[PDB]
């Protein structure tokens, strides 16, 4: 069922929040062991939100291989990406150690350091050149090698060493400034302006490492940047686009990381992102 009519079916009979509940009955439910061991306490941003085991991203160490972040492998779309919390005080040196052994050439941030009055996640890059960043516990050195402000969203250069061998890799950081501290934007131009600024750069392409992702908890503004993109990617494809079901899209990324999409609007919002994303590429 073409979806621009499943949508003004379900504005019309206001039944959002019927669907959104409809999905998180049928999600996919695993084991979480390693995330709720006690030494990993302080590496949790929310006792509610956790990687599955099959799923979570693996440190390359020894010591404690933990970390909050998951692999989201799209199989027919041929994209994966890594989804992880904001980054806290005590993992900072985790999260760049990750991008590294992962060999990521993107970094996408979806919320402010600080929201609502609170500290949303750490201040985990440098904010100007002459200061760099070194991540002791992880021996690892990180530059502010150039920025660039727009209205919606930032985009930086950053240079990411290896103290170990001394290689260098740039790091590009695609910071969306403008999401607001309640409900979702309401257009979705500015979003999808976003996601193809993300495209263009290669971040997103098969001869790297999967894109981070990160929102606050990494399911909810994380989830959506990632569902919108896998569903057009599959229009493209696919020889009938109408085919295209993003509920069962997202309940195929659910079975990778739990709690992606947290509420009504922001699916509804995901549907208008698709919607309108299928015009300006398609009809008019
Ligand atoms: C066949 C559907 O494919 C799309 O609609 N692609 C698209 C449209 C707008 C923005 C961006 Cl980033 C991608």
């Amino acid at each position: 069922m073409e979806m621009e009519k499943e949508f003004e079916q379900i504005d019309k009979s206001g039944s959002w929040a019927a669907i959104y509940q409809d999905i998180r009955h049928e999600a996919s439910d695993f084991p979480s062991r390693v995330a709720k061991l006690p030494k990993n306490k302080n590496r949790n941003r929310y006792r509610d939100v956790s990687p599955f085991d099959h799923s979570r991203i693996k440190l390359h160490q020894e010591d404690n291989d933990y970390i909050n972040a998951s692999l989201i492998k799209m199989e027919e779309a041929q994209r994966s990406y890594i989804l992880t919390q904001g980054p806290l005080p005590n993992t900072v040196g985790h999260f760049w150690e990750m991008v590294w052994e992962q060999k990521s050439r993107g970094v996408v941030m979806l919320n402010r350091v600080m929201e609502k009055g609170s500290l949303k996640c750490a201040q985990y890059w440098p904010q100007k050149e002459e200061k760099e960043m070194i991540f002791e516990d992880t021996n690892l050195k990180l530059t502010l090698i150039s920025e660039d402000i727009k209205s919606y969203y930032t985009v930086r250069q950053l240079e990411l060493e290896n103290l170990t061998t001394q290689e260098t890799r740039e790091i590009l950081h695609f910071h969306y400034t403008t999401w607001p501290d309640f409900g979702v934007p309401e257009s979705p131009a500015s979003f999808l302006n976003f996601l193809f600024k993300v495209r263009e750069s290669g971040s997103l392409s098969p001869e790297h490492g999967p894109v981070v992702v990160h929102c606050s908890a990494g399911i909810g503004r994380s989830g959506t940047f990632c569902l919108a993109d896998t569903c057009l990617l599959l229009m493209d494809k696919r020889k009938d686009p109408s085919s295209v079901d993003i509920k069962k899209v997202l309940l195929e990324m659910r079975k990778f990381r739990m709690g992606l999409i947290q509420t009504a609007d922001q699916l509804r919002f995901s549907y208008l992102a698709v919607i309108e994303g299928a015009k300006f590429i398609m009809g008019d």
